[PDB]
């Protein structure tokens, strides 16, 4: 790795992805190809998402990806802002097509139609549903993978309630599902909060939100959202039910979505990686443990059948391993190349070390060489792989407690904005207040998150950095990724 | 209900059957249509199982772009004339032209083999082995159906590249293999391997082996799957090469695999095992083995001990892991259920009335046959078992049973055209000339019949010096012929 991560992270992070053999580059700009060592932990991500939502009554389909012209019309407010990021099908081959069709930005034009059809009582509902597809966003700028692509995987959860209750309590659901893949199992810390009405999903009631912050840049990443739609698109799509004990009333119903892309891999790339490499959380790390034969110069078919010792006992305790026996290179070049990739544990076997009962266990976080003992192989990598997720969350979590701070004043958040921090500020909330921030932050700082919890309690009557407007909240304000 | 039958008109029986069993949902775009969850799990049944024996076999998962180049298309050019006119084009952002159109992927040959001419370079870097589960666009403007002929399906692609040939030629078989273990083992479809001709095969490609299957209702075949063998075909157009590990200097091009299975397995499974009182699911792919119906509807404390009984029944099926849902919704009526479950397909019912439940007894009805056998409270876990694995190899001794009696043999054009009238497909010895395939097509329709495959064990083997049905060329071999999808 020849780039540094506090100095050009830019190019850091293409070093990284490539070298890891996590993403290929394509020839059409804004696509990259998920090699099998990033796809392995999408789908870590899948069936841990998937068995939680399934508990939640969620069932997984699929839609189709076209929207015809008349369709993303329907909802004027949703076509509104989504315009300029929708790409167009207007012909197959040589062959103009009837109407031009449309890649689906996302699917709430294309399931609310259908949802009309099997809603037409109380007993049709709830209705969960869930699918993990590929979304097309013609965005115009810098793309990044992971974090910033035209094309990318993810998941869209619709559900449509009777009440406003039962849909505002999925929306919490959902967002604490979130924070759990984040904090559990890629071990990133993320901040709970709500959209402002600029930035919320348009056509939406309110828009919840979990935002990472990345220390390397400054900057803070939103990693997923779950929006309460209210009756907003049940009412476009006539999306009604019969009141069971009145006879004859038909209300409207109350519709959520929520949502998470492949960016997850792409903010523990950032959180995590290091100058030497990736470093693989080992909750979601394909190769958890890599066994090394070392000090190899005719007794090497004892150490290859001790090095097959272990690699067979960490199978029985369903631990994910990988024995690196190539007589091709040098234990010196596989200590790079799986380092590089992010195996949280490295398992060098000697031949001084097999004759002895023990073996080195070497933690890619803090390089750390703990000699343990044949007997104590699964139950000693056990509790070295469990501290190596709590290590990368504290670790973590230590770089966003010191990075979050709090300002009341616009030259004091500008100040320390410009030293690499997001910043919580009273703000008033308003659209026309939020544009000039932009514009005196200069690249110029937007809204992130009105977090639930925020670090310190607003004085009533205290007014916003604007000094114009009443402050109503504390805003969590910085530089996006 | 069921507004249609199978046997007066298929298409209308077609439609009742996907949408009452929450399958399929219509699109606003005609050829597109919606996988619910119902016919979802039936997908990710097949995925779970081509998943694991793909994993045995060194194919890693991963994803490519959906989207391709208009000079990486162009480079195989056998490949690019074939597809050209089924090719989605992405030509405008918003309502702005691009100054350069690209294409949605009918195939990832275009996408993922640039990528491999980088990753190959040295012998080591063999064999690669990558699959991804994603949609395919292939926009043709003929007839659509549902699951069958569809402009977007769910799929999985494979691609493979070896050193030698000995390999890729041994996967082809190993791939088409499993395809067969699909349709068979789990939903209990008898398939014929064969070759296609030189017509059918993957333009671009060396030769393509495939599956096959019959569908009585409409005596026409269709295509299960396919499994190319590439050769070099493509691997020179990309410059896919490997330094020799002895011969310095010398470069060797890389043999390479393609297969492929979409979602038109499920659309198979409806057509032939589905009968005119809805779906029917074999229990390996079932999602829902056995239902259970708290039937009956006084006594509400007894009623309540009627409801604590279907959760015993729901508690110890899965324990023999065998897959149990207890529709205890108070919402729904006990007949309400039984019709919903049975156009589901579910292969048990399991009923308990109230005198059942205080008798030891209990009711198990089979959705194939429609028997409504009585079981004791005793062999809940064995009899139930027994039954999920005779109801397995009943639909499938109908449906193999069904493919003996309209897959013949004829040697003339005469008995060609007549048993081809009858519903039925015909092995005929073949010249396996482009335009003699041509000609069949037009003269069986004066709706036309195409060669389905040459399957590997014909029925008959070729007589020495046999002639094709044209007369004008010698026959090679037995070829599976009649109308398809
Ligand atoms: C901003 C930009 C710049 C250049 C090109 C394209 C794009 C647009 N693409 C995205 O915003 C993006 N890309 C990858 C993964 N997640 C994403 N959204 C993030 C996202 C979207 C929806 C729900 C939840 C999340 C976390
Ligand atoms: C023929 C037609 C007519 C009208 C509109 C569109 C289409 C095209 N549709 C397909 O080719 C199709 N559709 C769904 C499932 N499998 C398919 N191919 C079948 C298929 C392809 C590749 C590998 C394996 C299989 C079994
Ligand atoms: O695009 C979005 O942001 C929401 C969440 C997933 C579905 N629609
Ligand atoms: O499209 C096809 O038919 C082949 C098989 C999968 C990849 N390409
Ligand atoms: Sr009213
Ligand atoms: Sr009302
Ligand atoms: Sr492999
Ligand atoms: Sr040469
Ligand atoms: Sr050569
Ligand atoms: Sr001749
Ligand atoms: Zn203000
Ligand atoms: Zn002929």
């Amino acid at each position: 790795l020849e780039a540094k991560k506090e100095e050009n992270l830019a190019d850091w992070y293409s070093q990284v992805i490539t070298k890891s053999e996590m993403i290929e580059y394509h020839d059409i700009s804004g696509c990259y190809i998920l090699r099998p060592w990033a796809y392995a932990i999408w789908e870590a991500i899948k069936d841990f998402f998937d068995a939680e939502i399934k508990k939640l009554g969620v069932e997984n389909c699929y839609f189709p990806m076209f929207v015809s012209q008349s369709a993303l019309e329907k909802e004027k407010t949703h076509v509104a802002d989504f315009a300029p990021e929708v790409a167009w099908v207007t012909r197959s081959g040589k062959t103009e097509l009837a109407e031009p069709i449309a890649i689906r930005p996302t699917s709430e034009t294309v399931m609310y139609p259908a949802y009309a059809k099997w809603v037409q009582s109380h007993r049709d509902l709830p209705i969960k549903l869930n699918q993990w597809c590929n979304v097309v966003r013609w965005e115009f700028k810098h793309p990044q993978p992971f974090l910033r692509t035209r094309e990318f995987l993810w998941q869209e959860g619709h559900s449509a309630f009777a009440t406003m209750e039962e849909a505002a309590e999925e929306v919490l659901q959902i967002l604490d599902l979130y924070a759990q893949v984040y904090e559990e199992l890629l071990a990133i810390p993320v901040v709970k909060g709500r959209k402002t009405e600029k930035e919320k999903f348009a056509g939406g009631d309110y828009t919840t939100t979990i935002e990472a912050f990345i220390s390397a840049s400054g900057r803070a990443i939103q990693g997923g959202t779950s929006h309460h739609l209210g009756q907003n698109f049940s009412k476009m799509f006539e999306i009604v039910f019969e009141d069971p004990k009145i006879p004859g009333e038909k209300q409207f119903a109350y519709q959520n979505s929520w949502g998470l892309t492949t960016r997850t891999i792409g903010v523990m790339t950032m959180v995590h990686g290091d100058n030497m490499g990736l470093v693989l959380p080992p909750r979601v790390a394909c190769v958890q443990v890599v066994i090394i034969p070392c000090g190899i110069t005719e007794d090497k078919e004892a150490l290859i059948a001790k090095c097959n010792d272990y690699r067979r006992r960490l199978l029985s305790v369903n631990i994910r391993v990988r024995a690196d026996l190539r007589d091709n290179y040098s234990p010196g070049w596989k200590f790079n190349h799986w380092e590089l990739k992010g195996v949280p544990i490295r398992l060098e076997v000697g031949p001084r070390d097999m004759k002895s009962c023990q073996f080195v266990a070497v933690r890619r976080d803090t390089g750390e060489k703990l000699t343990v003992a044949e007997n104590e192989a699964e139950t000693k990598l056990q509790a070295i792989l469990e501290d190596i997720q709590v290590t990368l969350f504290t670790r973590a979590s230590e770089d966003l407690k010191t990075h979050m701070v709090v300002a009341n004043t616009m030259e004091d958040f500008q100040k320390i904005l410009d030293s690499g921090k997001i910043v919580q500020i009273p703000f008033c909330g308003e659209i026309d207040c939020e544009d000039w921030i932009k514009k005196t932050t200069a690249m110029g700082a937007k809204s992130l998150c009105i977090p639930f919890k925020p670090l310190c309690e607003l004085q009533p009557g205290a007014k916003c950095v604007c000094g114009k407007n009443p402050a109503k909240y504390y805003t969590l304000f910085g530089r996006s990724y």
